[PDB]
RNA sequence: UUUAACAGCCUGCCCACCCUGGAAUCGGCUCAGCCGGAGGUAGGGUCCAGCGGCUGGAAGAGCACCGCACGUGGUG
């Protein structure tokens, strides 16, 4: 799994949790790597994909749903699609 | 010791909804719940209810009281 990579984006690197912050990512090119829950909602899915060809960003369809998504990143929310910025460590290069 | 339907304007309950923004030292919140990265708090908006407010209707009416005549005037 990619736990271990991403709890190191968590405390290193640059990241945006959720839905709207993700297609800011994404529209200012910002993103480099785009993780969505396997339970995400299909429009919403669809409509991320859409964008990351768009901009020509990897999207990883994490697996897990948005609750064990959340829980990756070390945080006591649901997170259903996260963009990261910045690496931190050897995340976007293994994916 | 009063103020109808109806007409215009204003107000904008409890909810719902929209924009900005991106939250752990988690916070907001009800009598009770409960809500938030599927976007909270906060800031600014939209909409909806009305047997709500103002004006018109409408004081010319109604009511009370005091007169003059035996209808008519005044005050509130
Ligand atoms: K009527
Ligand atoms: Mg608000
Ligand atoms: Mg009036
Ligand atoms: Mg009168």
């Amino acid at each position: 799994s990619i736990n271990n990579r991403l709890a190191l984006v968590m405390k290193s690197g640059k990241y945006t949790l959720g839905y709207k912050t993700v297609l800011k990512t994404i529209r200012s090119s910002k993103g480099k790597l785009v993780i969505i829950a396997n339970n995400c909602p299909p429009l919403r899915k669809s409509e991320i994909e859409y964008y990351a060809m768009l901009a020509k960003v990897g999207v990883h369809h994490y697996n897990g749903n948005n609750v064990d998504l959340g829980t990756a990143c070390g945080k006591y929310y649901r997170v259903s699609c996260l963009s990261i910025i910045d690496p931190g460590d050897s995340d976007i290069i293994k994916s």
